[PDB]
């Protein structure tokens, strides 16, 4: 199927981002598009590139 | 043709070795092009094929 | 298809946090499918996406 | 779709993967994305991003 | 096609690289991957992918 | 369009300067979409473009 992805069952859930830096975000996911996705980390809204990301919890 | 060996690992206890030195002891639950799911013990996982070297099956 | 959420971000005052470690206090004067067009300061910078982990907005 | 790694199917090659490591390897597969090898004992599926060079 | 590192075709600019890199180049051709650059009296052929970002 | 100056190069010697911090001397003996073929003395390397910084020809 095209364009099949799971990131975007992770909208509206609250998941750990493992960012290639070593970075963690705790966030809630408000978006997901191919490339990006939106989240609220504490007072702060972030863009995050899928490519910056190595894995995310769920 | 747009074949991909890692949709097989479907169902498959895998190491899985990060490009940050991590090793995840695995079992595939999904895969798609760009994704794979795995559970980790009690942790489920997305994790992305870009931050992937290799996967010993 | 044809969206982005960085689009979003044009013409606004945002931070930008690079592969490398630089944070960018940029304000954003253009974005494209592969770039972002920023002006830091005085400099004029085109900045690749694929060079950039997140976005503060 | 033209690729050179689909011709190393096959050939006992050298892996020098981007962390540093070497891989000496059996190439049992090759797709766009994946090389499959067969290192000693061991089974890898190998993406080709993680790949700098091989050597055949 | 809209990519902004077309219009920087003839300028002097400053290439950041990935790995810390920095290149004070004249710019003579673009392509949807590539850079072509004088640096001094090299030519270089520069990847996209290998640039974090320029001043122009 | 689909033009890529690598093409180019096809025949000649070059310096590659890989993403690692090594540097090949080589001479070009195929390119392709993702892929160059090089001989670096006697030794025959497949180089994958994402593992390029930069040529210098």
């Amino acid at each position: 199927i095209p364009n099949f992805e799971y990131a975007r069952r992770l909208n509206g859930k609250k998941v750990k981002i493992f960012l290639r830096n070593g970075e963690v975000l705790d966030a809630e996911v408000t978006g997901v598009s191919n490339y990006e996705i939106m989240v609220k980390v504490g007072d702060r809204n972030l863009l995050v590139f899928k490519h910056a990301i190595d894995y995310i919890e769920y």
